[PDB]
């Protein structure tokens, strides 16, 4: 039976987490690590267990870890966390939670980065990156997901792990087509040999070996910042034939750069602008505007078997 | 393998849909039907099929029904729909879509009501409900979900059906408790014999018999308005011991009132206020304020096995 | 020079406020008062004064009332408030603040109602209105604005008072036209003798006598619920020729029903739907959908001179 | 009498606008211009004038320019614009509109940048800035405001002009204090000699000479990007004693760098996190979390005369 409870929107901000170093650059991305002067995370915790049943059926709170207590638990654990990644932070919380509370059989954790970008400051006359001042970003952010279970024989196993990148909004001004689609009684969409493809991208990847996701050995760790740069680079390089076409080629490229990954999952959305003006005198430019609310979307998983 | 595409946020508004009448009443609710002078729905459509593979791998759009064409299909079918429910509308769209498109093997549909409330006007000497003017509501709304597949032998079969009520936000000012929970090093929440419990509720039900969702026989239909009325009534009658405790009781009342239902599912959130002032002289009143963002949540399925 | 500081989003919820009764009724509305079992308010406070200067220019906080302390002030005063309206609560907060902090020369307050709607419960055999369970509403809400100054001779004076209704969203399915507008090289909008006019309305009114706003003499108070009912009634009654034409008619009706009002200010928007389908066989019905983002807006003040 | 009408959320995206080049650099910023490969803007247009009266009072649309036509006018004008700034674009629209429609006495325009960021693409062997693929940013954006009147002698005069930068969210991890403020019965906030000051900033500036805002002479133009960089630099450099003290010093630096500016206006908000963990073993690190909803705010003008 379905039976879970927990805490969502657990925001937790940590200064001076152990820096993530030793990630090898790939051609698409300069990412080599994170300074972690500021490390923000938004945690959602959810726990399950057959012994929680009376809390529902009888109003018996004896075996109820208050959700407020779970919040305290996550926040103290971020203080005491000695690792370098969100993925590793989740495992640390999950392990430590299951050991503390034996009546809990399953725990599920989501960790969403709260990204901060660097800013410019002048020190004694010269402009450079600040080590004190940071700009909160509302753009793309890394994610992580972990499900941990307590088996009958009293051991703890990770049953599901998934890392990700969310809120990536990319527009390519030209070099995009959508042609040859079904033309029938329901079709009003004109063919377009040259559109400004505007796509929202949620990319998720699973590791062949779960240990690689924690960052303990950084050479095996796949950073969301790297996945971002692959997506932009592939979009640039491709004469896209559709979004479906685009995300296949993005996923192929990710799995080629990262042979430690089993699969790459995509959730895309089409928010492409409507054309108002085709031609301006003496320039190559055009004018576009926002479309009606309806948006296209695609879901697609690319495995190593492709 | 995971392979889907479609269209979201398909808003469609129909005037003068066939009225919902002939429903079976229950003690908790005076719900007697819907006028359907104004019928609003927000439709998400997703389709799959192995024959779509090459639209991704090769960028071959030959068998691609444009997502924009899916929008036209939905809107046109809301015009020609002869029934009386969202659930029934989904089945009309799904069956019709698969019949039109032989290479599509599965279709999933979500439909979310866009509620409107009655307003009143003075005309002809008296104040009376307006047949023309309606107020858009951003409160609770009904939902529907339907998954339909094309089988090997070319029949169409519904594999999943679920109806629902979303966005229900209820506060009970007194007559609630949360005591007896685990007290340890992680616990800073005080025991509370009398709190103003504030809950967000999303409730979803499944029928034993799928045909009962359509409203063709209105007696067997379960209206979201009736479910709303059960929830608010049970909340009032109950000396709550927790949210877990409350949603079980709601779930049981729903299953008792509707024997044609197989199960009920809850997704609740806790948004209870913090107390600022406990005692006002010459008054039973108190002052409260908004809490920090972390919210408690609870997921639970009550089945006929209760 | 502009110099202010303060606190916003000061949420405060009070139970068992003194009920608003003894109101004077109008034909358009059955509004007879407020129970005030649950009273919710969202306050924003701004304060000024030339003596706050050094807190900006020198970093001198000696005369700085902490914005956190302002939040505590408002929340404690909601507990001690013996009145019946948001407008009267603002006066009480304002007067009390300037009396406490002599160095402050001006104070501006905004109060927004946090709506709650009656729910129903089965109890003791019958189905009746609950005194405990309330539904949070995200629809229309009352507002209040007050600006108070400390005069050079130490007395206090209200320089501005303004009450309001916000978030009112109304659609009239028929009996609306928009024709006769300018047709030139920038005009693509077709003339329309029968459209479904959808408006967002923000209505604000000022009293001739400030003290009528407080609700001390309730018969003189103009309730936002009554304004709402006038708006829906006039929209229904009127074959509108534009939104412009409609809001003038609502404003005139307001000033006729409430002669103690000086003026009524409107801030409207046009979110009218796009027609998809005109003809549905054997029914007067039609289908519509959401337009592109650009919305029309209108600003108009009606005074006793009309 | 208040009498206005127009169109909001006019989204307009132009490709290959004339590049902004030759901007006078400052030490705090690298900014030297904009490529304008992609240029997005969100315009709100408002028009007024006494001959519109009958449009409201009688429902006579003879002199009504449809708001939909205003949208067309703005969009078509983005195509024909030969200038290089948002401020210049508003002037071009305003002037052109008043010349075309002689019954209109006044026009007010708001222009909001829709910012796009550069991305990485593998080009000519190594990753470099793509000239095709951009990332939509939901962070800070440039703004502009222009009001223009037709005088009785039929000349067109700019009566108000203001440029801006909105949505800047800055957090400084240390080097911030808030002490010495008033401590009475309403004060619960502890003094803090070391807090992680988190500020939301809206900065607006007016020019001594209006013609400096258009960018026709790029030597005299003040770019939002440069203002952005002055703000992060000054925040870094300053041991802040309050937000009030911070924004004053930010303003001074702006007026010093830009003698062609008459004034700088600030609207700031305090969203500073609550401390959970003050001390972590073997580390200078700390953990924080989101506070309750209430937020402090400051409004302040710095002029050349400070
Ligand atoms: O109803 C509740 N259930 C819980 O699990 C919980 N935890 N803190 N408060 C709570 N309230
Ligand atoms: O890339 C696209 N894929 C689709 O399936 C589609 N339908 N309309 N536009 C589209 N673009
Ligand atoms: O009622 C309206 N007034 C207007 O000014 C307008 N412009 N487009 N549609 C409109 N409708
Ligand atoms: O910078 C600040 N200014 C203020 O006025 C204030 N009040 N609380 N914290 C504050 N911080």
């Amino acid at each position: 039976r379905v039976m879970y409870y927990g805490k969502g929107d657990v925001f937790a901000y940590r200064t001076y987490l152990k820096p993530l170093t030793g990630v090898r650059t790939i051609p698409e991305s300069p990412f080599s690590g994170r300074d972690h002067i500021l490390f923000g995370v938004n945690v959602k915790i959810s726990v399950g267990g057959t012994k929680l049943l009376t809390s529902f059926t009888k109003g018996d709170n004896s075996l109820v870890v208050a959700t407020d207590s779970m919040k305290n638990f996550i926040q103290k654990h971020l203080a005491s966390y000695t690792g370098t990644t969100i993925e590793g932070f989740l495992e640390y919380v999950a392990t430590s939670f299951l050991k503390k509370y034996s009546h809990i059989e399953k725990i599920s954790l989501i960790g969403e980065e709260i990204p901060f970008e660097t800013t410019f400051a002048v020190k004694n006359g010269n402009r450079a990156a600040s080590e004190l001042v940071f700009k909160k970003s509302r753009n793309e952010y890394a994610t992580a997901y972990l499900n941990m279970v307590r088996n009958e024989d009293n051991t703890l196993n990770i049953t599901e792990q998934q890392s990700g990148l969310a809120g990536l909004q990319l527009i390519k001004v030209s070099g995009n087509s959508f042609v040859g689609f079904i033309r029938d009684e329901y079709t009003t969409l004109p063919e377009d040999s040259n559109r400004p493809l505007f796509v929202y991208l949620n990319i998720k990847w699973k590791y062949k070996n779960t240990e690689d996701s924690f960052g303990t050995n950084p050479e095996n760790y796949v950073a969301a910042e790297q996945i971002r740069d692959i997506a932009t680079s592939v979009f640039h390089e491709t004469e896209t034939l559709s979004i479906q076409h685009l995300i296949y080629l993005i996923g192929r490229r990710i799995l080629e750069r990262f042979p430690q990954l089993q699969e790459v999952y995509f959730e895309s959305q089409n928010h492409t602008w409507d054309k108002i003006v085709e031609e301006i005198p003496e320039s190559e430019g055009k004018v576009y505007t926002e479309p009606r609310p309806p948006y296209g979307f695609q879901c697609f998983t690319v495995t190593q078997e492709d």
